[PDB]
């Protein structure tokens, strides 16, 4: 049995591991400065430091079940995964994790939780959960605000730690920089401790500042550093929202992009007014309906497989219906699938009007077309979706009367969405189908004969 | 009657109702925190409460009333356009945000505004009549600079109010990081209040901190989470100006890009000083005359019906003008008009000497050009813009004395402008018009003969 | 005599008409705060204001006397010129701004150089220079630091002028916040009243906020709204210069990513280390030589004309050199010169094997190649720039005994930038010159049986 | 003997001339301000000042050994090299850095180490330095950060300087804003001088700004302008760590992209939640295995003869392999690993069904096809990679029995990634080695008749 590192069980793992992963990254550092905090709730620290531990195990475990992909199939010898496992340097890291050194209790005693510290080195399973929700997750900018708010309020509460630590070095209120005096009924509870140590970091690391300042020389220069490191955290931190916020709003920049550039050719070429207010409101469609993406430019990203099955699964049975279409092998229709190109068209487009060369094959996708008279008001016939016109104009027909000339003025009744079949798209499509060709056009001839 | 949510009535609603919702989104927290505020002008809020409750069901009233577009065409029948309205999410959260709370006023008293708290879930008109506005103004930047310091406001004020509730919890003046006694003469005047609670969330917010530091445990704790939501609120700030600034000038950066390029190329291919002024100058006149879009690559966004009418609208005229496509089909010029390319000359620029091959047909837009003699100084004629030339040497005429070359020096005088007609391009235009083919070619026999 | 508005004159008079707006925008409000100011230098007030005004006045001449441009020609008639000038809101903005205001000076007195307000409304020129100058420079990126840093500090004195006016309205002194009495030795002073006006405003506009806490309602609420406009401002400073630093690295951005795709390709595609090795070589030969611009991509930019004359300009005397070319008429060799395409060849690179299809002439520009042996090590002949190989290979000739084949194995002795004229694009190009046609082969005739 | 500048002794003569240039920029401003600093470790000031003076000579003759490219070749002739020094500007710079100036040291005395300020002259070797680096680490960020960390402690350890020496000027403890006394036994101690300035810098010019408050008005003006100049530094950290997260993202950006324009163009044409899983999956399988670019506008990027280079080692044993290419000449072989281009599958996907049209030839590269049967679940053979199918479909072979139309199902085991060589391609490839293509219709034949 071996996990799948894309499917759903893998990513619940992701999570389960980041679990203890955070709580030591979190809690071994706070509980190796607030000596209260991990003396007050020793059991408490020994229970989930344990339970982590475990979970650790179960991890390694994990990752000798992982398969990973070679030849485009998932390796499932046990072997295999695990000669990649433990070739890797995440192997090391979780070796180095997974050392035990609270038997350094027995030595140090039970105030020195920082033995715990190599549990740290499991930031790998953390991150690629965090990088997997990123690419899963349907709302990829709110867990992307919410990682950078949990890095941020990580190492503010490590700089907290640091600076609790640093007085303890330097010794509780022995001047007015450190935090004061443990001995005091105030400052000497834990909860004021941290508190207060986070309080100063925040002050420290968001650049602040109202802290008091520095007496000894040592103070200056940590406060130094740490301002430094608060000014690159706050750049960071502004870097990540502005990179997040030009890529949600990319594709309005780049489509607003369009409309002026669209705009500055009209107004340079001087285009009717009512040409221009006509492309205005074309684009003011595109946006608001969520088409704005060439359908072209956008399938072309895919594989011809995946995109010979899409176009497939979105064209193929309108395309079965057309009648001279209607028994021909599926091979041909596939390759005509393929060819159809989208012609999008306005309230009160023409799509033809009688006289035009009819070269192009239209079929009717959510759209409502109007069969219309020369006044261009009376409606003959008013052609729906999945219907079509134009089959015969996209046939070579021997001896045929009326062609190459539409003979009907089709107008859009409002935002068409036609897929267009040319003539030589057709006979492109045809160059490898001979027997569809003829039986197509004696199709044809004996429509027209009708 | 049914509202097109494109027009102008929809977007007069949409204001109408953001005016509400902003109401509520503003003064709902102000008179909930802001006691005095509540009962002191509770007639003002009566007042104004209700007739937002009004507008919000016009509101309701509205949506049920706003066609959705299918099939390209405007829904327009009631019976779809209220089950669209009631199987959306919007019509729950405009239920709840209708849901009589103001009863509670009788059970809780006038003091308790916070009842009202559900008209906020009308959020959804305001943040549309946002999205609408920046399509929609010919100062998208502008709108999109006042939007941005209105939202900072709102949070800024709502921050206000949580520091003043959370002052009245802890009590006014019970320690030094609390608003002070609401007793004093001087704090305890409603605009004091109200100002002093917007100053210190001004100094939170924005991470400059020269306020009094926290006492209490939940006070350090308030302190931090409002810093860190400062930090990231100007990182928002920050991210959406320099979004914003990028957007702006990202037409001229690629601009600057093309002519850095060039010059990149000319320095190292050793280009002649004087070329290498010819392309600055070049680049200089595109930016300074807005024209440094590609006309192909700008109409290329626009779709084939679109395009053709812009097309027509712009060269149609002047190519029924020519005298071989004077009374040929409108067909036939629009697949021409279709094909016609832009050529942009320079101030002393040959368009053709006497000798070049003629392959091209060329007509002036916005230009003057001068038929020179070989000295290149003598102007026999000065051919405006609507005129043209070349337009035999696109036509295959049988038994042409002198054809496939120029007989003239076609020099530009300055930035010309013109629209050059292939005879390639003519070819494949009169592949589906043989007759037309026939006539233009018997009518240039007819001009070479004369 | 008319200017050319993309001349030096045009220039040089932008910033000559820019120092007196300056000097209005930033000295006006100066002497309306700092009352001092005005009624101490009321002499060289009087001299530059009067100064300024003359240069308005020359600089509304010069906009008559500004040449736009209509069809492609500089428009120099002056009913023409003063017509566009007076149609413009321009013009309204420059009559307001000349409109004499220093009248009052008689009504209001010496301490109302408010009245000279209206002269800002020459803002349109600065920005114009600004704007000229920005696409004019050889440093684009420091003159937009400069231009911002302008901008900050002229932000900064008009929000120190506002505080000093606030505090002379409330009272010089009256609370802790405003400035204090100007009665007293050091605080009356005017270069410490401007200077601390300054002090405050930078600690505001900069979000420092070290200042003495606002005491009154209004000062709470100027102090808010000062704090947000520096918010503002901030976010715009960062904006501005992380744009700036975008565009400044965004072609090392495009190269990288161009270098890391394709390493990522030859990792994936498990390409050899040393074809990796070569590649990552090449990539460091691109950057480190100026050549990471694609040529063909870089000249597409350009119009057909002025690519036409930087092809002809690069190419056109080593492609005469050549030997068959040596007298075939001058259009030819131009639509060969377009027709050349660069080959860059890495030092150790065979550009043709014995035994190779000949089907491209190749002439070597900033190279040498060496004519080796079988062995590859033995050079026969060391080609330099200017040389040409394969110009028989690009020729049909009748009866040829060796062809389609190189008899000589060229090899590049590092960096060539060989120029390819295949025979397709030679056969193309003599398409439209039959005559050359036959020449040519009968040149190559002559070469082979001789 | 001659150095080449894209080579290791090169970057590690910029390293060894580095190390001086920071030397001199980070202490020589140090020793000028801090007084005790300069005159306290003389001794050290001078080893350390010529070690630079020495190694600023080794560089001057570096540059003389360090050969340009000139015709594509390194020049190394001892004459041009020195040319191109000395009429370089560097030199210049080099010479003004190396001006002895260590002379004043008899007439000002020994606390004047400002005249070693030349040595900073020689900022370009400290820049290229970084700027090779940058190019040439694994960990371009990470050294960007350094490089901006380091930029940002010399900024501020340049106006701690300038702060002391201010201090110095206006008299140390004259105010409350200049250093104190340096005569306290505390403020008076080198340490002690140098961390308070470096600590008042650090306030300053990241806009902390918790610094006594200037007293005088060249105080006032001196904060304002280091205000200022921290606003600039601050906006420049945040625009270069945004930039570089930008960059860093850009390529997930650009993939989301396109991913969310698939997703808005299936959503929009109805494609079934079943092919839109699979495009979906076929994502992130991309993404996943880093393969999310396109192989063919990756390597467009590359020359003609590299990308050859890369394809024939990537595909010409494969394409050797092929039994009908098995004994054709090279540079056919060569024409078609050019041509071959890549088909990536998914699991289950069909590359072949009994009935489709063969027009192409596929070669299996990473992956594993299986030959099924009509139901589609029972495997004849298993193709793995370097396996081949097809090559006779791609064959003109005169009297075929079956042709044209595939004979077996082919189904892909799981991402197969094969690479496909069409009819029109080999045709193509074939146009100019007639004798390879009668010989490999002959073998097909041969194939085809057993
Ligand atoms: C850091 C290197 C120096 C650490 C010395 C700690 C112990 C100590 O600072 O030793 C001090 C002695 O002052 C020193 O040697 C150091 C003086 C100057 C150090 C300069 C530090 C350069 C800062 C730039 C760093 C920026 C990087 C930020 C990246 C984002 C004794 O300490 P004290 O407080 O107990 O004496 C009671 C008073
Ligand atoms: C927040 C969670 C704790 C809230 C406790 C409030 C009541 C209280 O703070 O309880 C306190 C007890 O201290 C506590 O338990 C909490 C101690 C430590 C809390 C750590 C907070 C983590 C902060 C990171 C948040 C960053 C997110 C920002 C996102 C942009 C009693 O309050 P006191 O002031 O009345 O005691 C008078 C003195
Ligand atoms: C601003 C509108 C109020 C101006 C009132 C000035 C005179 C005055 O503030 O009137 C005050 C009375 O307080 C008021 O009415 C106003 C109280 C609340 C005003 C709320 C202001 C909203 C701030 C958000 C603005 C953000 C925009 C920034 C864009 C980047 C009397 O003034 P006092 O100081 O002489 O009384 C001596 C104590
Ligand atoms: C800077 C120009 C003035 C320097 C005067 C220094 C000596 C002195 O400030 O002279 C002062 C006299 O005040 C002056 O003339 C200057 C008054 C106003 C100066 C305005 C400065 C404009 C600031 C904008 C700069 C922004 C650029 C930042 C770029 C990022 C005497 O000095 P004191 O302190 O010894 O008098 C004891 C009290
Ligand atoms: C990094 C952040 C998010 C996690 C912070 C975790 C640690 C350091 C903090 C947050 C919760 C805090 C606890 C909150 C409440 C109490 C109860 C109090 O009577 C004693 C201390 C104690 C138990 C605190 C100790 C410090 C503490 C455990
Ligand atoms: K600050
Ligand atoms: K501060
Ligand atoms: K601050």
């Amino acid at each position: 049995v071996v996990i799948d590192p894309s499917g759903n069980t893998y990513y619940n793992w992701l999570f389960c591991i980041t679990l203890p992963v955070m709580y030591n990254w979190t809690m071994v550092i706070a509980r190796a400065c607030f000596d209260e905090l991990q003396s007050d709730y020793l059991e408490y620290w020994l229970i989930l430091d344990y339970v982590s531990d475990i979970v650790y195990l179960i991890d390694m475990f994990v990752r000798t079940r992982t398969g990973y992909l070679e030849q485009g199939l998932l390796v499932k010898e046990e072997l295999k995964l695990i000669n990649k496992y433990k070739s890797n340097l995440q192997f090391k890291l979780d070796v180095l994790s997974l050392i035990p050194t609270d038997l350094l209790y027995f030595k140090l005693g039970w105030n020195y939780p920082e033995i715990r510290l190599n549990r740290l080195l499991r930031f790998s399973r953390m991150f690629e959960f965090f990088q997997r929700t990123e690419t899963r997750t349907n709302y990829p900018n709110i867990f992307r605000i919410s990682n950078l708010v949990m890095y941020i309020v990580i190492i503010i509460h490590w700089n907290a730690c640091v600076f609790y630590s640093i007085s303890k070095a330097i010794g509780f209120g022995n001047d007015t920089w450190v935090y004061p005096d443990i001995n005091d009924p105030e400052f000497g509870r834990l909860a004021r401790k941290y508190v207060y140590s986070l309080y100063w970091s925040t002050l420290t690391l968001t650049t602040i500042g109202e802290t008091p300042p520095p007496v000894r020389d040592s103070e200056y220069v940590f406060v130094v550093v740490d301002f430094l490191i608060g000014v690159l955290i706050f750049a960071t931190i502004v870097g990540n929202i502005g990179s997040m916020i030009s890529n949600m709003n990319a594709a309005r920049a780049e489509f607003q992009a369009r409309i002026d550039a669209i705009k500055q050719y009209m107004h340079f070429r001087n285009v009717s007014k009512d040409m221009e207010k006509r492309v205005i409101k074309w684009f003011d469609y595109l946006w608001t309906n969520k088409k704005t993406v060439d359908e072209k430019e956008v399938l072309k990203y895919l594989p011809d497989k995946l995109r010979a099955e899409i176009a497939i699964n979105v064209h193929l049975d309108t395309l079965k219906k057309v009648r001279i279409f209607a028994d021909c092998e599926a091979g041909l229709l596939v390759e005509l699938v393929l060819k159809l190109q989208p012609q999008v068209y306005s309230p009160g487009d023409y799509i033809c009007k009688k006289g035009d060369i009819g070269r192009e094959m239209y079929i009717i996708k959510e759209g409502k077309l109007a069969v219309v008279a020369d006044d261009g008001v009376t409606q003959f016939v008013v052609l729906s979706d999945g219907s079509y016109f134009g089959e015969i104009s996209i046939l070579n027909i021997k001896g045929s009367k009326a062609g190459n000339r539409r003979t009907a003025n089709i107008k859009s009744i409002g935002y068409s969405d036609l897929f267009c079949l040319s003539k030589d798209d057709l006979m492109e499509a045809l160059t490898e189908y001979p027997d569809a060709k003829t039986m197509l056009e004696e199709k044809g001839k004996q429509i027209l004969m009708k």
